[PDB]
């Protein structure tokens, strides 16, 4: 027997796969949230919201937790959401927005998916200026821009969040393991950086548990997101026993059960675990 075998991951996929079919939204499904007013929710038809977990009523967002590891993942904004896709972003107090769509996607007009960390704007209220910092390499050719947003609305307090940008890996791929524990650190490493400092700052927002987590998101937010967000969860130590069937889960019982999208991305988690002698399955 070998934790990790054809066998083994056999069985993975059949529970999950169980659980996609069992999680598709039905017609106005009270399990996610529906679109007010005929305005647009939801980038595709069927990505769907958890309604319990929603961030915010007109976001096609949801918060996640795996184990001890706490996140946001959404949808690329449509250009009549970014009003309050800032204003989660500020509330949210954000340690660092991971953004996993690649730049020909945003160059893409057909996408409808606006450029709105690489530049200033007036949103409504909300006037935002971004400020590009770093560029990392994280291996294989995959490449991470950093920014700095500042949100400013009138009568708020000025909130500054700093962006880490992959644009160049494709959609409905998987970066390997190793460009991905690569990704998953360098977030890490800027979300607390940030934390820090509003903890040295005294802000109230470090206590409270629906604040200062990381936001991550890509095109639909089911795929280059989930293998980013089981890659951070397996990151912590605190997670520790946590398999990858759970894991995968609990992405998919809090958002749709798309959370992993393809099997390749899979087949990273999958790769992961077995470097820490992780459990694929449950029991």
């Amino acid at each position: 027997v070998s934790p990790y075998g054809p066998e083994a991951r056999a069985e993975l996929s059949s529970r999950l796969t169980t659980l996609r079919n069992t999680l598709a939204p039905a017609t106005n499904d009270p399990r996610y949230l529906q679109a007010c007013g005929g305005e647009k929710l939801n980038r595709f038809r069927d990505i769907q919201c958890r309604r319990q977990t929603a961030v915010r009523a007109d976001l096609n967002a949801n918060y996640i937790q795996v184990g001890n590891t706490r996140t946001i993942a959404c949808q690329y904004p449509l250009q009549s959401q970014l009003e309050s896709h800032f204003r989660m972003l500020a509330e949210n107090r954000t340690p660092v927005l991971a953004v996993l769509a690649s730049s020909s996607e945003i160059a893409n007009q057909r996408f409808g998916m606006p450029d709105y960390f690489r530049q200033s704007g007036t949103y409504g209220s909300i006037t935002v200026e971004s400020k590009m910092t770093q560029q990392v390499g994280l291996g294989d050719g995959i490449m991470a821009d950093m920014y700095t947003l500042t949100i400013r609305e009138a009568g708020q307090k000025t909130i500054s969040v700093p962006v880490v940008h992959v644009g160049n890996w494709p959609d409905q791929t998987a970066v390997s393991s190793e460009v991905t524990k690569a990704l998953a650190s360098l977030v890490d490493q800027t979300a607390e950086t940030k934390r820090n400092m509003y903890e040295s700052k005294g802000s109230s927002a470090v206590a409270d548990d629906s604040k200062l987590r990381p936001v991550i998101h890509c095109r639909a937010g089911v795929g280059r997101t989930a293998q980013l967000i089981g890659a951070m969860c397996m990151n912590d130590s605190r997670n520790s026993q946590l398999s990858v069937e759970d894991m995968v889960s609990q992405m998919r019982v809090q958002r749709n059960g798309i959370m992993v999208q393809k099997d390749e991305q899979l087949d990273v988690l999958i790769k992961l675990a077995e470097g820490q002698g992780r459990p694929l399955l449950n029991s």
